[PDB]
């Protein structure tokens, strides 16, 4: 079980488009999470990877696969730090009875995207981090499950 953050591109120059990506494998039970991916705002801006759309406060991130089920109702919210170079995602089902006794379990999986259109030719970091958003966390994560606890003892990976 971990979450993992990866960047489909590690060493490039200015004006080029960097996937990051947020990604879920073997959580069994999430019924809902909240990352924090920490960035430097001099040196890379955040934008949506699919139309260029720069990232505002409320601004999600991009094409979710796990937590997305209407069946289960997910409520998707945002409250970016763009200034600090802050993004700040959560999504939760709230029928969780549901969710459990369907017998699905969204493990592994994509919990969502955010594109990000490098300013500076200096060498930056990009990971999981925590926030004043996220205390008693695990590297900037917090996850449920559809009991509503704290799920605890995944890892947390980063990209290099």
């Amino acid at each position: 079980a971990h979450i993992a953050l990866e960047l489909d591109k590690t060493k490039v120059k200015v004006g080029d488009v960097i996937v990051a990506t947020v990604k879920a494998k073997n959580m069994t039970s999430m019924a809902g999470i909240q990352v924090n991916i920490k960035y430097d705002p001099e040196v890379l801006q955040a934008i949506d990877p699919a139309t260029g759309k720069p990232f505002t406060k409320e601004t999600l991130l991009v094409d979710p696969e796990l937590l997305s089920n209407r069946e289960y109702n997910p409520l998707l919210t945002a409250v970016n730090d763009i200034n600090s170079g802050i993004i700040n995602y959560a999504s939760c089902y709230v029928y969780w009875d549901s969710y459990r006794e369907s017998g699905v379990s969204e493990s592994t999986g994509i919990i969502g995207k955010v594109g990000f259109k490098v300013l500076k030719a200096a060498n930056t970091t990009v990971k999981l981090e925590e926030t004043r958003f996220t205390p008693n966390s695990i590297d900037g994560t917090l996850v449920i499950d559809w009991y509503g606890q704290q799920i605890v003892g995944y890892k947390v990976i980063q990209p290099d």
